[PDB]
């Protein structure tokens, strides 16, 4: 039969519930990043100051860096040649850091980026990176670009600290719908409609039918970059987990 | 009957619900003072790699260590000189670092330590540091001690984000008892039996006696270091809230 009485109250409880979830995981979110930002700047400024290879290899190579970040590299405009963090990385033979998404958008921005997600030259794994470039201190000329490398498994474990008990859970997208995490990263740097259903964003709670059955869903802004943290919830299961 | 039982309900609900408090508090606040603690153990392996005082000025006068420390500065064993990130501090005219307890903490523990509370001695304000020893990459031999600044309000004002709705208030204490930050700090780096009454931790929640008045009084340990994390709520607007 169908879902029976439910209290107009109960539902609104939920409603709220659902942005108190999705707005504190945003802080939350735009906290970790901002500090994993202010780690790649620090680096990227140390090595400004004195680029050679040894000096670089010393700041990159440290337990915090490697522990922060999947991989860093730093690509020269010069000849394309890098220095990593990682002797057992290879992106291939002919790999030019040059062409590649991080190093273009430092460039084209002249300043820290974070990229939109991207597949690894390694491994195809669709990951983002914070990216900076490195300016000659001299003559500001541009030197090359760093790449400081962010898993999104990670980021998606990392919103879904919250308690949700099987009844939905948290992803992250940008402003145009391009999943930034998700818990099924076959999602990562599609379309959230393939999830969602809907492609655009829409921040109030509302439901969203999916497979015949109600979810309310809620976004809310990240302070930082243009990405939203959203919600996915059994509406049946949070209504009953309250009612009761 | 639905008196008596119904009112132990509720105490058994407010001592858990303020249990949960300060164990979320003491997670939080681990996390904020590891990361503090990484940032200091990052620049000190750069700065023994390369100790000469223009590299350690480089390293310690980006803006991540000028906003995440109140100051920072390397004491030198040889002739008790210092390299600091703030040409305006002076300590005044006749400081030496390896009498000060940073230096000598740092220097007996021979890793990364955080102090007990003292009083800084340009300013006199109580507070923290995280200090390192430096080793001569070449020899090992002791070089110095580095500081890296903690403020106490600031601290304060961290773990009392939570929103108490103004019916009491965070603090931290050391094993001993000692404040380690009061949103007073008239009370950090005293026996914090000065605002509480007690004199000794006690975690689970519990009554206190203080102005002949009952207010809930919770501690959790903060892994990392041996402080706990403590609350003070009043108990008759706590029973109220939960009781309604």
């Amino acid at each position: 039969g169908p879902l029976g009485s439910v209290r107009d109250e109960i539902r609104s409880m939920v409603s709220d519930s659902v942005d108190e979830i999705v707005d504190g995981v945003s802080k939350t979110t735009a906290e970790v990043i901002n500090g994993r930002k202010s780690i790649a700047q620090y680096a990227t400024s140390l090595i400004e100051s004195n680029p050679e290879p040894d000096n670089v290899r010393t700041i990159i190579s440290q337990p915090l860096i490697k522990n922060t970040f999947l991989l860093v590299g730093f690509g020269l405009e010069k000849d394309g040649s890098n220095i990593n963090n990682d002797p057992s990385w290879n992106p291939g033979p002919t790999w030019d850091p040059r062409v590649r998404p991080w190093y273009k958008d430092a460039k084209n921005a002249g300043k820290l980026v974070i990229t939109a997600p991207y597949a690894d030259s390694a491994s195809g794994e669709i990951l983002v990176s914070v990216a900076t470039p490195v300016k000659d201190s001299a003559t500001g000329q541009f030197l090359g670009s760093i790449f400081y490398d962010v898993s999104l498994a990670e980021l998606a474990e990392l919103v879904n600290e919250v308690k949700l008990f099987d009844a939905g859970y948290v992803f992250i997208v940008s402003e145009d719908g391009t999943t930034i995490a998700h818990p099924k990263k076959e999602f990562n740097g599609k379309p959230m409609s393939e999830f969602l259903g809907e492609s655009k964003i829409n921040v109030d709670t509302h439901q969203v039918i999916i497979n015949g059955k109600p979810y309310a869903v809620s976004f809310s802004d990240v302070e930082g970059e243009d990405w939203y943290v959203g919600v996915v919830i059994d509406e049946e299961i949070a209504y009953a987990a309250l009612d009761e």
